[PDB]
């Protein structure tokens, strides 16, 4: 299923039909806990799905992702198609955006430690907010090289990130005219996503409990472990797991 976000008088609301949509159109068999589980792997004819994103100036790009785990592969702005440099991406290449006569293969795989060091920032230091979205898409667009690596990490969270957590959902759909940098809560949930996914797939079988704490950071900065999926994390918070098979 396709999706889109339009930034041009986008809202609150829009934010949170397009977060929900994004999530629709991610398949899965069960659900842990009210929590769907993404298939372990998928056909190359199924794997992916695009998130057309407009910009104020009304400026499209299509961003091709991989369902199971919701990762970017790469995009497309008019005829050029633009590929993380990693196995993954080098596949999907093979699905989509192949009317694009014109492919490039960026600099960087999409991880965020190889994106940081490309950026010369690491995302604390990367404003986000529906603002930050627009000025990322333009970046995007028109290929501004030495801008790109930022601008995916901001595509990232805005999507991939905001998918698995409605909190992080919450924070950039809150910010509609403004721009804030993200906390060590947001930051915390992304590089947590695989840990909490397995923890709670081991804990539907394992009394609810977890086989190996989790630790989070909380808007306070300080440190709090999750041990079961009593946590608020699990009940109010997670959207989506990640496949014990699929990492």
């Amino acid at each position: 299923m396709d999706v889109s976000f339009r930034l041009s008088g986008a809202t609150s609301s829009s934010y949170g039909v397009f977060i929900s949509n994004l999530r629709k159109a991610l398949p899965n068999e069960r659900k842990l806990y009210d929590i769907p589980l993404l298939r372990s792997s998928l056909p190359g004819s199924q794997r992916y799905a695009l998130i057309h994103l407009t910009n104020y100036a009304d400026e499209t790009i299509s961003v091709a992702i991989d369902v199971t785990n919701v990762y970017i592969m790469g995009y497309r702005a008019g005829d050029t198609s633009y590929f993380f440099n990693e196995a993954s991406a080098t596949e999907a290449a093979k699905y989509v955006f192949k009317d694009a006569m014109r492919k490039v293969t960026l600099p960087y795989s999409g991880n965020y430690e190889r994106l940081q060091t490309a950026a010369g920032k690491i995302r604390e230091n990367i404003p986000l907010g529906l603002p930050a979205l627009d000025s990322a898409i333009t970046t995007l667009f028109y290929y501004n090289a030495n801008s790109a690596a930022s601008a995916l990490m901001v595509l990232i969270q805005s999507t991939s990130e905001a998918a698995r957590y409605k909190f992080i959902e919450q924070q950039i759909g809150a910010a509609v005219d403004a721009t804030f940098l993200p906390s060590l809560a947001i930051i915390s949930l992304e590089n947590s996503w695989s840990a909490l996914s397995k923890q709670i797939q081991i804990a539907s079988t394992n009394n609810g409990q977890f086989e190996s704490p989790v630790v989070l950071i909380n808007a306070q900065n300080q440190r709090v472990t999750i041990t079961n999926v009593d946590a608020g994390v699990v009940t109010s918070n997670i959207a989506l797991l990640l496949n014990r098979n699929n990492m």
